[PDB]
C-alpha cells in the first residue's frame, strides 16, 4: 500500500529497516512470517506468481495449486482494496507476489537471514555471477550449506543438459513458489534459461521482494559469458537491480566478492569470501565494508 | 479543450500562467483542485489511468475504482463533447488522465506547489537521477519531506528486491491515482521497472500533466546507469521532456541541482541544492537562476 | 480522384496553383471552402481521421462527431465511387481526409493563409523545429498572432508535463478535426507525443493535405533533441515531406528562417525572421528567396 | 502459368520479345490488351490489386469494384485451374494481378509504349529518382505530356501535405486500378508514402508486372534522400528489380538519364535526356546504348 | 524415417549414394520416381507445399489440388505414423514435402539428372547466383535447355516486373509443384521477391530435398546485389545451405563455376563453364574436380 | 522436482555424480532406464516434446502417439503434484520433457553412454561444429558406429537439400522422441535448420536434458559458417550452455576436440582424436585432461 510519513515516523522507520539487517536474530524475520503463513485460513491464496504467458497461478500456504476461489476482497489501511480470485486455475483477480501481508508498516528491509563466518547476509535474491576460472555451480552449493546452518537448503534445478533437470519454465515456478514457502535458504542452479518470455519478465522483477518479503534467501547462479551486449546488459541490470546481494568473482582463482543492500535507502556492504574444493568438487567457504555507487559500478564492469 | 486567442488574450494568460508559480501562495492550486474534486457527484468518474494492457481503470474522488458506470456525455465549452462509460472495472468511452476540468481556462501552469530553503518548487512531476555516487532514494524522501512541509508525504514504492514491495504494475497504478487524488506530494522509489508495456508508455506520458493539473508534486526516482543507448535515451527524454522538473547530481557528491519549468513558454529555472546525511541515512537538505536550452542539454549529457 | 492532362490544361493547372499562392488575396481559399461546407446537407459526414488505432472517426461540418450514417455512395467525375458508412461511432466504409470535395480540379496548391510583415504564408502545416537557444513554444504563439490578424487563433494542447494539458491521442485528434473544421489559423503545441501507433502515423502523413485543402493552416511545435537517429530521422522527414513550410531555428538566437512549398512542381521559397521577448515570454515577430533542393538538404542538417 | 522450351521456341520467344520492343508500333500491345479487356464478359473480375491490409479488391473492365462474385474456375494451358471468387466486396478466391490473360505464350516483354525524342520508351513501371536540385515532380510531368503523345496522361496524386493529394492508401489503389484500366500514359506523383504495410509491399512488387502485361507505363517518382540504410536500400530495390525503366537525375542540373530493361533476359539500354523550364515551373524536354551490370550499379550509388 | 546402422549397412548406404551420382544413367532416378507416383492410389494425396500464411496445399500425383481428404493414416517401417487431411483446401494433418515415398533406404542422395558437355550434373537445387557483369537469366535458361537434353525444360516465372509474369507468392507456390510432379528440368526465374513470409521461409528449405527425392533439378537465379549485410548474409545461407548444387559468375565475362554437392558426406566436386551470347541473347554453353570447405567459403565471399 | 541437502547428503551426491560418469559400467544407466519405461503401465505417457507452435505431443513407452488422455495427478515426493492430460493430440495439462521419474534423486548427472579408444563418453546432446575442412557428417556418422559399439545407431535426418530429407520440423521432433525412447546412440544430421519458433527454442534447451536422464547420447552437427552475429552467438550458446559434450574440429585436419561435461558441479574433461577416410568417405577415427572454464570461451572463439 502507500504509507504517509513526516520527519518522526521516517526516522522511526529506517531505524527500524537498519535493525532489520544489523540488529535481529539471524532468520527471525522467516520464522515470523512461516508464523503468519500458518494462521492463515485454509485454502486462502497467499501467493501469486507468474508463468510463461504472463498469467499468474495461486498456491496456499502448503504450497498447492488452488484452482478456483471465488472472488474476495479485503480493504487496507490505506483504504485501497484488494481483491483474490482463481478460477480454472489462473488468477482472474489479484495480483503477482505475496497475497497476504507479511511485513506491515515494515516494508523496505533487507531481513538477515543467516550469519556465517563473521558476516551477516541477507534474504530477498542473491545472484552468483562473473567470469574467469571461479565455479558458480559449486560456490550456490556451498553458499546455501553455510547459511542453512542447522537447517537443509533446498535445491531447485532448472535448464541444463544434466539428467533430471526440468527445462520447463512452468514447472520451475511451481518449484520455487513451493521453495519460498517451505525454506528459507534456496538454491536455484542456471537463471540462464530464464535470461524472454513475459513469464520470465515478471521472475527477475518479482522474485527479489517476494525473498525479502519472506526472509528466505534465493542463491540464484546467472553466467554472463555472451559476448552478446543485447543479453550481457540483461545480466548487469539483474545483477545491479533486482538482486538484494551480489556474490561475483574475482581475478583471483576461488576469491569471491559479496555486495549486500542492507536496506531502503541505506548503504551497500561488501566482504570478500575465500574457497577451496575437496573431493568430487565439493566446495568449502574458509571462516577466519561499506561501499560507493561508483565502486559498485566498477564491479559491473568485470562482467564484459 | 481548445482555446482560442488574439494578442490580448494571450497576453492575460501569459500573465497568470507567470503567477501560477512567482506569486500565487504555494501549495494553494492543489487546495483549489481539492475542493473541485470534492464538489463532484458521488460516484462520478474523475480520474483515468492506464493499466499495463493498455486498458485504463477508473476512480472516483474518494480513490474508489468505478467498476460499472453507464454512458454519459458532457458537452464543454468549446463545443466538443465528453463521454464516460466504465464497464466491467474498464473504461468503455473516455480518455486517460482528468475525467472532471480542474484547469478552466488556467492551463501550461506550474503552479508552485511548496517553498523550501527559499526556493519555489513547481507541481507535476519531478525526475530524481543522475550518475555518480549522491543517493537517489535518500533525496526523494528528504524532498518530500521538505516539499510537505506541515503535510506529510505519501509514499509509492516499486520495483526493489527489498521487503514489502509491489513489483505488480496494475497494483501501482493504483497506488499513483489514489496517492494523486488524496496528497500533495508524492514520493515514487524506482521508476526504473516502467523504464515497455503500453501502459508504462502512458503513465510517463501522462503522469507530469495529471499532477501539474492537480497542484500536486510526484517526486521519482530515475537511474540512468545502464550503459544501452536504447534505455539511456529513454531515460534523457523522459527527463527532458516528461518532466516539470528535474533534480541531478553533481560532480560533488551530495550535491544536487534542481530544473525547473515555471509554465508554459516560460523559462527554466536553476539553483543548487546542498545535503549531509545524518542517522541511518536520513538525508537533509540544507537550507541558507535562468538556464538557456544548451545549458539543459549539456546537464542532459551528465547521463552518458 | 484522377486527372487528365495534355500540354494546354496542364500549363493552365501550373499558373492556378502558382496563383493559389503569388496572387490570390490572402485567406481567400479559407472562405471559399468555410461556403462549401457550410452549403453541404445537414449530417452529410465531412471529415474523418485517424484515431490511435488506426480506425477512423468521422464529423459532420458543425465538428460534431457522426456515431451512425448508413452507407451512401456517390459518383465522381472519373466514374470513381465514393462511400461513406458510420457504424457505432466508427467509419465502416470511406477513406481518411475530407469526406467533401474542396477542391475539384483545382488541386496541388499551398493557398495563400495569410500576409504578414511583407510575406506570404502558405497554409498546410507547418513545423516549427531547430536546436539552439530559440524558443518554439514563444514563436508559434507568435505565428499564430501574426497569421490570425484580424481573427483569433485556435491553440490545440498535448502533451507537455503542465495544467490542464490533455495527453490522450484519441481526444488531440477531436481536437485537430474539430480546429479545422472551424478556424484559419490553429496553433499545436509538442507534436512531440505523436512521433509509433497507426493513427500517429496516419496523422503525419495526413494532416498537411487536410489543412491545404481547407486554406487553413496549422503550426506545430517539433523538437529534433533527442540523440536517438531512429527518431531524429523521422523528425527530418516529417520536416522534409509532410510539412507544407518549415520554420527552423539558425545560428542567431531569435533569428528563423522560413522555407515554404509554394505548390505542386513549384520552387520553395526562403525568408528570415528576427524576434524579441516582451513581458511575461510574449514574442513579437519584427517586420520591416526561391531556394534549391541542397540548401532544403543542407537546412536539414541542422537538427543533427 | 508455367511453359515449355527447347532451343527452338526459346529462340522464337527471344525473338519475339525482343520485337516487342524494337519493332513493334509504339502503343500497339495497350490497344490490343484494350480490346481484348473490352471483349471481356460483363461483370467478369479482370484485375486484382492489393488493399493495405493485404487483402484483395476486384475491379471490372469499367474499372468499378467487384463486390459480390460466386466461385469461378478456368483451367489453362498447362492444365492448372484458375479460380475467382470475390465476397462483402473481398477477393475469397484468386491472386493479385490480371484476372484475364492479356499476353499468352507471349511473356517477359518490355512493350514498346511510345517514342519520343528519337527513342523508344518501355511500359511497366518507371521509377524517377536520384539526388541533386533537378526536379522530379516536373519531371513525370513532363514525361507523362510527351509519352502521352496524342492522348492525354492520367495523374494519380497521393501523399502530399499540398491541396486535393489524397493520403489514404486505399484510395490510391483504387486510382491506379481504374488508371491501368483506362490510359495508356500513367503518372504517379509521390510513391514516398508507400515507402511497411502489406499493401504497400504487394504493390512494389506487383504494379511493374501489371502495367507492362498492360502495355501501360507508370511513371513513379521516388525521392531517396532519407539517410536511414533502412529505406535507401529499399528505394535502391525498388528502383533496381521492381522498375522496368529508372529515370534518374546527374551532377549536371536538368540533365537525366534514363536506363531501360528491353525485355526477359535482354540488355538494358541508356540515353541521357536535356530539360529547361519555361513558365510556371512547367518542363520540357529537349528533342534532337547498351549498357552493363556493372554500370547499372555503379548509377544505383548515386542514391547514398 | 529414421534409420538404423552399423559399419557394414552404413558402407553400403555410402556405396550406393556414390553410385547414384556417379555410376547410375543419367535421371534414371527421375523416372523411377515417375513411377512411383504414377502407382499411386488415385486422388491421393502425394505433395504439400506451404502457401504464404505458412499453411499448405496439397496434390494429386496429376498436379491437381486436393481440397478436401478425410484423416488417413500409414505406420511406416520404424513404425512411426504418417496422418493426411485435407480440409476448405488447406491441409489439417500432415507435413510439409512429399507425402509419398519416393526414396525409401535410399536416401541422402543427389541423384544425377544429366550429363552434359562431359560433366554430370545433380538433380535438387541450383542457385544460380554471383556478382559482376556475367547474365544469370540467360545463363539459367541455357542450363535448363542443356540439361533437358532430348525433354523440353520447364519454365516457373515469378516477381519481375515483365508482361505476364506473376507476383503472387500463391500462385507461385502451385506452379512449382506442378512442376516438379511432372518435369525433370526447372527453372524458376527470380527467386528474389522471396528473399520474409513463412511461406518464403518453407520454400528455401525444402525444396533441394523435394526436388533431390524426386530426382528433377530446379535452376533458379538470385541476385546478391544488394549491399545489405542482413538479406546479402540470407542469399550466402541459400547458397551454401539450401542448396544442392551452386552456379556462380566468375571475375571473367561469362565464365561461371559449378560447385555440386554429390552425396550425403560426400566430397562437393567443381568446375568451369565457358559461354557465348548468340541472336536476342540465347546464350550457349561451351562443350569441349574436389573442392575442400575452404575453398567453398572462398566462393561464398564473391557475393560481399 | 526439489531436493533438500546438508553438507552430508551434498557430499553423498557428488560423490554418486562422480561415479556415474567415471565409474559405472557404460550404458548401464540406459538400461536401467529403459526397465523403468518397460515397467510402466501400458497407454502411460512418458514423454512430450514440443512441435514448432509451442505446443507439445506426447508419446507412450512404445514410442507411439497418445491424442486423448483424461487428467490425471501424482503426487511426488517434494508433495509436489504432476498432472498430465491429452486432448486432440495435444497436451493440455503437463510439461515438456519425461512425464516418469527417469532419475529419482540420483540428478545432475552424466551417465557413461560408452567407452571407446580408452576414453569415456557422456550421454546427453553432443553438438560437433567447428569451421575448417574437417568434416562434420563424416564425423558424426563415425562417432555413432563407435559409440553404438555392439549396438546399430540410430538416424534422424533433418533440413539438407538431398533426397529423403524431411524438412518438417513436427515430423522431426516425432522422429526424435521416437529415437530416444528406443535407441541409446542417436545421430542427429543438421540442427542448421532449427537454428527461430517455439519449438525449436523448446528443442535446444530441453534435448540435452531429455538424453542425459535416459542415458542415451545424441550426436548433433552444427556448422556455425555465417558470418551474421545473431545466429553465431546463438550458435556459441547452444554448444556452451546446451550440450552435455562438445565436438569441436581444429587447425588440423581430421583433427578433433571432445570437451565433456562430467557431471553437476563437476569438471569438464577434453581429449583429442585423429581421423582418416576410407572408401566412399567413410571416417575412421582413430583409438591408441581436465579443462579450466578459461580454456572453454577459448574453444568457443574459434566459431567467429
Ligand atoms: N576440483 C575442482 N578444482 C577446480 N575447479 C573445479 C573443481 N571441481 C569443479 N570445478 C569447477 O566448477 C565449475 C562449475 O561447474 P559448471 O557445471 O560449469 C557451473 P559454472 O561454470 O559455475 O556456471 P555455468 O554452468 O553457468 O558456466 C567449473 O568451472 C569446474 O571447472
Ligand atoms: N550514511 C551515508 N553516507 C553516504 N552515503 C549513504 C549513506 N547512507 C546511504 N547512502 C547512499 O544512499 C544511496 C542510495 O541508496 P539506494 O537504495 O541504492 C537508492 P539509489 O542508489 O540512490 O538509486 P537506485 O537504487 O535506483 O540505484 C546509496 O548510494 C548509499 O551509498
Ligand atoms: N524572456 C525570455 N527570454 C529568452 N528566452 C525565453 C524567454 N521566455 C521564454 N524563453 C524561452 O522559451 C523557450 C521555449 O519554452 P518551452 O516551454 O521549453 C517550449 P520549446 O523549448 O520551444 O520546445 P520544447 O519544450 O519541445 O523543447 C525556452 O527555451 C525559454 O528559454
Ligand atoms: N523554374 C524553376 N527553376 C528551377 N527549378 C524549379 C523551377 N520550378 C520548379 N523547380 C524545381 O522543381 C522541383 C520539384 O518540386 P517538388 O514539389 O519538390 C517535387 P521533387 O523535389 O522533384 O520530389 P520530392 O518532393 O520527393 O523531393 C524543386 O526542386 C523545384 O526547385
Ligand atoms: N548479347 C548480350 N551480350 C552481353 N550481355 C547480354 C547480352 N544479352 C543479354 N545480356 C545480359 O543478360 C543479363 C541478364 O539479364 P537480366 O534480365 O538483367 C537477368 P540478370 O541481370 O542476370 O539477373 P537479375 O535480373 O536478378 O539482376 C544482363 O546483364 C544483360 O546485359
Ligand atoms: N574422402 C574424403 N576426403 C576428405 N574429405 C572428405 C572426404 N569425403 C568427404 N569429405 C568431406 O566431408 C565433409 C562434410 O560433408 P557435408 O555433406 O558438407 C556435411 P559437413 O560439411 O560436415 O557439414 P555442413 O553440411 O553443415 O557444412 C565435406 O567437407 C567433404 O569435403
Ligand atoms: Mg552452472
Ligand atoms: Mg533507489
Ligand atoms: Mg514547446
Ligand atoms: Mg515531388
Ligand atoms: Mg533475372
Ligand atoms: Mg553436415
Amino acid at each position: 500500500m502507500i504509507h504517509l510519513y513526516d520527519a518522526k515516523s521516517f526516522a522511526k522507520l529506517r531505524a527500524a529497516q537498519y535493525a532489520a539487517f544489523h540488529t535481529d536474530a539471524p532468520g527471525s524475520w522467516f520464522d515470523h512470517t512461516s508464523g503468519v503463513l500458518e494462521s492463515v485460513e485454509d485454502g486462502t491464496p497467499v501467493l501469486a506468481i507468474g508463468v510463461e504467458s504472463g498469467d499468474a497461478i495461486v498456491f496456499d500456504k502448503n504450497a498447492q495449486r488452488i484452482v478456483a476461489y471465488k472472488e474476495k476482497s479485503v480493504k487496507a489501511e490505506d483504504g485501497s482494496v484488494s481483491v483474490v480470485q482463481v478460477e480454472n486455475g489462473f488468477m482472474k483477480q489479484g495480483h503477482r507476489g505475496w497475497l497476504v501481508d507479511l511485513t506491515g508498516e515494515l516494508v523496505g528491509c533487507s531481513p538477515v537471514v543467516a550469519e556465517f563466518g563473521g558476516h551477516r547476509y541477507a534474504s530477498g535474491m542473491v545472484i552468483v555471477t562473473g567470469k574467469g576460472n571461479s565455479g558458480k555451480t559449486p560456490l550456490v552449493h556451498a553458499l546455501g550449506e553455510a547459511l542453512g546452518g542447522k537447517d537443509k537448503y533446498a535445491t531447485v534445478r532448472f535448464g541444463e543438459p544434466l539428467s533430471g533437470y526440468n527445462t520447463d519454465f512452468n514447472v520451475f515456478v511451481d518449484d520455487i513458489a513451493r521453495a519460498m514457502l517451505q525454506h528459507r535458504v534456496i538454491v536455484i542452479d542456471s537463471l540462464k534459461n530464464v535470461i524472454i518470455s513475459r513469464g520470465a519478465f515478471d521472475l527477475l522483477s518479482d522474485i527479489g521482494a517476494m525473498a525479502a518479503s519472506r526472509g528466505c534467501v534465493v542463491i540464484a547462479s546467472l553466467n554472463p559469458t555472451s559476448n552478446d551486449d543485447k543479453i550481457v546488459e540483461l545480466v548487469k541490470e539483474a545483477s545491479r537491480s533486482n538482486s538484494t546481494s551480489l556474490v561475483i568473482s574475482t581475478d583471483v582463482d576461488g576469491e569471491w566478492q559479496v555486495l549486500t543492500r542492507t536496506g531502503e535507502g541505506l548503504q551497500r556492504l561488501t566482504h570478500t569470501l575465500q574457497t577451496s574444493y575437496g573431493e568430487h568438487s565439493v566446495l568449502t567457504i574458509h571462516t577466519s565494508q561499506a561501499s560507493g555507487k561508483a565502486i559498485q559500478t566498477v564491479i559491473k564492469n568485470d562482467e564484459l
